Order: structure tokens, then C-alpha cells, then sequence
């Protein structure tokens, strides 16, 4: 009876309602064959921004820029908000609304330096806008080398390569990539919810 369907392993349920303002939301996309589409979103309170993964497509209309929504029975997976059918998502009441500080909006849309990304814990989910230095396509994987002014890192995508035709010099917007660290150079690797988009 599946109230944790599509939800990450050790995600914590939050029953208390939280009002947020929607900052950004991607289009729905297929992340896994046979599964309902999902989309990525970023959302903010007065004190913080959150990355959001929503697995219920009945909610896309709720996730529009500058809309205030009240969310309850959502899951928290190491700081990432995950929303399925269990959640209640309603239009916010006027007195639940608020001003979002400029610094919160800025840091929500900000891209970390690659050198700084490598300092995060292994398993940290990575988001951001990066320039492509080069790419290698083989049959089983696409391997990007992304760079900024100071550093570079390898990005591995081993899922469907239908719309991953980006080229040298293009900027990629990455969503929910896994930072992998261990015996060797850190890499970013695609995972279940990984998504790439231009612009």
C-alpha cells in the first residue's frame, strides 16, 4: 500500500505543513522506462531554498514560478524534498505567504565552483550550470568533461542518449548527479533521477 512509492531509501516523512514559493521547475521527463514522468524544482522559504523532486504529475500546475504552495506529508532525503501521491499540495493562504530574501534566490540559482564540489561528501547530489570542455560517446555511456575557470571534472551518463547531443562549448544544466569519491579522481555520475538540459 505503498506510501513510500518512488521515494528514496531513508527519506523522512514530514507531516507538518510547510509553505514555500516556487522558484523554478523543469518540464516533466521520463527518468526510467515504465515509470511515471518526474520533474525537478527549486523552492524557497524565508530562511532556505530546497531542491525538490516531484513524482506526481498531477502537481505540475502547482509548480509554477512565484506561486506560493503549502506542502505536507512530503519526504526529506538528505535535504532534498521528495513528493509523491502521499503528499498534500495546496495553494497557500495569504497569511502563510512571505518575502523571499534576495540572497536565498541567488544561492538557489547559483552554480558552485567545481573545486568546491569536490570537497562535498561522496554521494552528494550535484546541480548546476557548466561548460562542456569535451565529450566522448561510446555505445554504453556518454562521458563529459565539464569545466569552469579554475577546474574540471568528468561526468558519466550511462542512461538513454536520445537528447544528449550537446557539443563542445555548450553549457549544460545538470540535475541530481551523484558525486562519487574514493580511490581516484572524483567524478559525477548519472543516477535514477539525473537530468540534463540546455540553457
Amino acid at each position: 500500500s505503498t506510501p513510500k512509492k518512488n521515494i528514496s531509501k531513508g527519506a523522512v516523512l514530514h507531516e507538518k505543513p510547510m509553505t514555500v514559493m516556487v522558484l523554478t521547475a523543469t518540464e516533466p521527463f521520463n527518468y526510467k522506462e515504465g515509470k511515471e514522468n518526474m520533474f525537478h524544482a527549486t523552492v524557497a522559504t524565508e530562511s532556505k531554498y530546497y531542491r525538490v523532486k516531484v513524482f506526481n504529475m498531477d502537481l505540475k500546475e502547482k509548480f509554477t514560478e512565484n506561486q506560493f504552495i503549502t506542502i505536507s506529508k512530503y519526504f526529506n532525503s538528505s535535504g532534498i524534498l521528495e513528493i509523491n501521491e502521499t503528499a498534500t499540495v495546496s495553494e497557500a493562504a495569504p497569511n502563510q505567504m512571505f518575502e523571499v530574501p534576495k540572497n536565498i534566490i541567488r544561492s538557489a540559482k547559483e552554480t558552485l565552483k567545481i573545486s568546491k564540489i569536490k570537497e562535498l561528501d561522496s554521494g552528494t547530489l550535484i546541480y548546476g550550470v557548466f561548460a562542456v570542455e569535451k565529450k566522448k560517446v561510446n555505445d554504453k555511456s556518454i562521458t563529459f568533461k565539464i569545466k569552469d575557470n579554475e577546474d574540471n571534472i568528468k561526468v558519466v551518463w550511462d542512461k538513454e542518449q536520445h537528447n544528449i547531443n550537446y557539443e563542445k562549448g555548450d553549457k549544460l544544466q545538470l540535475f541530481s548527479f551523484h558525486l562519487r569519491k574514493g580511490n581516484g579522481k572524483p567524478i559525477l555520475h548519472s543516477g535514477n533521477h539525473s537530468f540534463i538540459k540546455g540553457e
